[PDB]
């Protein structure tokens, strides 16, 4: 099946934050943006049929959530993860992070210690952080040949005292995919100490050949019993803009305690596009996606045979999942600062700062591949000129 | 102009609440349904014509907030209400509660009371309940000619120690558009207690002819002061399914305190959809505004009318605001149990019920007018034959 990602899709008028709100953050609109997580891909067909066919309905009222949508998502969560849960343990947010916030406010009290991997995810740190959280940091190991492993000793020196692990499976951003193994060694940790884990596994359907999701909550049920999974379409499907996420609990006194979190802001009610396009994203999707993963595995492969090529300084692994890709670019020898502004000032290219990871991530960037062959290869050209 | 409104639009196929969650609330599903606050009309042209225009770019990711949007509500609130606001002081919630739930929480500590009238919309009083604060209820005064007021007496005397004071301006359900006289004889009151008033605008376009709706906020410089007022495009132009509603807060401390809880809450962006819906509404929707005002007045008139002629037992002050009709059934001598329970099986009628809407409410029965005529006159239908 092929859906013809090579097409450029001008999104200067699709009032998109990737393509407009540079300047906030890198003084200048104008520049080619790689940066903020989300595709330069149009949605599947099957999207857009589904939010056509509600558009055309013409009523956009207070919207029920039909038994239809969570079956979706269990039937999307056995048959591409072999992990059967229960609608009955589901819950609706608008988004992971917003879920995580409310489950940190309900599941410890202020001041507790919960544990973060960085370098990850940026909110993962703010949102321990703006609930008056400690936040304990278990940095990942970067081995000596290159890649990224968890420091299981560390996190045992620093797990005294911590009430919750956030988890990122698959890591963003050095793009891990952790094997069943390094769950199982996670997991035996959090057990012993009383922890409950909170798995982001939000990139849980971007998974590279060769690698495959494995969900933390479906290794055993003594584990089911011990996580909290954060997954939406979203990220998979390129639909943040529609607003959907779910989180699986499987433990009855954590999911009233979330149920009535939600209750408490009053956020209960998906919008009337967000549930089409969620039921039909996992119902239909299948073959986009799959297509998808091939363009963006062509993209990968494409983006670190360049890099290899034409810019031998910098280091790139490949990763195992999302479509993210974590440059090092610490050998040029200029300080963080530097870089990101020859970046933004020779390159006219906005890239996430690897910096804004937390531990481990100076000297690093972070590249969107989501988008055209085309706009990947302007991308690199222009990373060479700001190095060059 | 004219659109339409006498056209039945079916909304069994549109994931409507209103339609489909009967059977939780009423035992059963099959019932006609003229309680939840939507409309069953469609929305205005330009609503829908901007939705289809968004669909069609066919990428839905991270969106921005744009400046003509804020700017469409600035430009509302003058030409509407005489109100001239910045743009600086306006924040984005999903819905009216939500942004009312992180204020008390932001505004007061635990077990601090928190002032509201019954009989009023039912979040208010569970708002300030699931937060955990002290509820103070001052009911409204029914006065011996049928008509609503402030219980002004009663409110000074349950006055010591409330931080908040929650304010329903139109007030569902019983209707009532305040005259500015009211407000300032309330504002006083507070102002002199320090006593902050959080005001709850959502059914400000939705006035009848001789009547004005006055932004508590808009009287003087010292109400703006202490005022924060919640409004949103969705009850006026019924596109709560999109969600999207805003804050209007005066003073910076204020805006800083519910932005930072936006903020811990990762709640900060429109959906894709809301976002272009809301600014075409205020910027392009008045003309349908007016038609629909037109159309629920006479809907009003003709229920007011229906109901004196064939049910004389009942009782119906005409609304000032809304387009929820108040009625009370207490002639019929029968208990809030019973009344529901022959609206329901003897009706097949789905109306809100007066009590859970706090004290007050007992023996009366909401009923939701934005419906087709021919529904109306068949609702009224169903009651006659539930009361006989
Ligand atoms: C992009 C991203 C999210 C998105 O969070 P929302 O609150 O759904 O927008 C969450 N987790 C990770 C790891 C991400 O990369
Ligand atoms: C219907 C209604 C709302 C809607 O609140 P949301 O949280 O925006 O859905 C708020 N206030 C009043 C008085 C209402 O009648
Ligand atoms: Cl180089
Ligand atoms: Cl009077
Ligand atoms: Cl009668």
């Amino acid at each position: 099946m092929n859906y013809n990602f090579n097409e450029i899709v001008d999104r200067s008028n699709n009032f998109s934050s990737k393509w407009s709100e540079m300047e906030k953050k890198y003084g200048t609109n104008d520049l080619l943006p790689m940066w903020v997580a989300d595709m330069d891909f149009k949605a599947a067909p099957c999207i857009i049929d589904s939010l056509k066919n509600r558009l055309e309905q013409e009523i956009y009222g207070y919207t029920t959530r039909p038994d239809s949508y969570n079956e979706s998502i269990v039937n999307w969560l056995y048959r591409r993860h072999n992990w059967k849960i229960k609608s009955e343990w589901l819950i609706y947010s608008p988004g992971v992070i917003p879920a995580i916030s409310l489950l940190i406010n309900e599941l410890t009290k202020a001041n507790d210690k919960i544990m973060i991997q960085e370098p990850v995810y940026s909110p993962f740190n703010s949102v321990v952080k703006n609930n008056n959280r400690e936040l304990i940091i278990s940095p990942l190991q970067k081995l000596e040949n290159g890649n990224y492993i968890m420091d299981y000793e560390d996190i045992e020196n620093k797990i005294k005292d911590v009430k919750l692990f956030i988890l990122c499976n698959p890591h963003n951003p050095v793009g891990r995919v952790w094997t069943k193994d390094e769950l199982k060694k996670l997991g035996d940790i959090c057990l012993k100490h009383n922890v409950k884990i909170i798995s982001d596994e939000i990139h849980s359907d971007i998974i590279l050949k060769k690698h495959k999701h494995i969900p933390m909550a479906s290794i055993s049920k003594e584990f089911e019993k011990n996580t909290i999974t954060c997954m939406a379409p979203t990220k998979t499907f390129n639909i943040a803009g529609l607003q959907s996420s779910y989180v699986v609990l499987p433990d009855e006194k954590d999911y009233k305690l979330l149920d009535d979190a939600f209750t408490r802001i009053d956020i209960k009610r998906n919008n009337c596009f967000s549930l089409v396009a969620t039921e039909a994203s996992y119902n239909n999707g299948e073959s986009w996606l799959e297509s998808f993963l091939e363009y963006l595995e062509s993209n990968i492969d494409f983006a670190i045979k360049y890099i290899n090529e034409n810019m031998p300084k910098l280091k790139v692994r490949k990763p195992e999942g999302t479509y993210l890709l974590w440059v090092d670019f610490s050998a040029l020898g200029l300080s963080d600062e530097e870089l990101e502004s020859i970046l933004v000032q020779k390159g006219k290219v906005a890239l996430n700062q690897g910096n804004s990871f937390g531990i481990g991530g100076s000297g690093y960037q972070r590249i969107n591949l989501a988008c055209p062959r085309s706009m990947l290869e302007e991308a690199l050209i222009r990373i060479k000129n700001a190095i060059n």
